[PDB]
């Protein structure tokens, strides 16, 4: 299973819902779910390690990971967290994150490749779940 490729956003579920719970304001979610928000994400994997960058029309931004090893991201809403992502299978990673600062929804994502080779990303806050799928092209 390889991870590797550049994917775009095929299905997108309850992301703006999801925002809107963590009292992200009207304005941003819309901007947000907007189409030029849209996510192009490029992995580049090899083995544990992995690249992972993403960019809209207006941002791009990148994190580098060793599966196993704690590195620092931001939680879907912006705020700074420590991560540590853990392979659930040989096709799904998944990543519990902790806040920096403060107190928060506890949030956590996963990513996990289907047979068919699409790529679908959850994104969770309390009990509250997000789903995206892409596909490579």
């Amino acid at each position: 299973p390889n991870f590797s490729g550049n994917w775009k956003i095929i299905r997108s579920e309850n992301f703006e819902e999801l925002l809107k719970v963590l009292g992200v304001n009207v304005m941003l979610r819309k901007i947000a779910v907007a189409a030029a928000s849209k996510p192009a994400v490029e992995i580049k994997q090899e083995g544990d390690t992995f690249y992972i960058k993403t960019s809209t029309t207006v941002e791009t931004t990148e994190i580098n990971f060793k599966v196993g090893e704690e590195f620092e991201e931001q939680t879907v809403d912006g705020r700074p967290c420590k991560s540590l992502v853990k392979w659930e299978s040989e096709n799904k990673m998944v990543c519990e994150q902790k806040l920096l600062k403060g107190e928060g929804p506890k949030t956590s994502w996963t990513l996990e490749l289907t047979n068919d080779g699409e790529l679908i990303e959850t994104m969770t806050a309390d009990d509250v779940v997000c789903t995206k799928v892409y596909v490579r092209e």
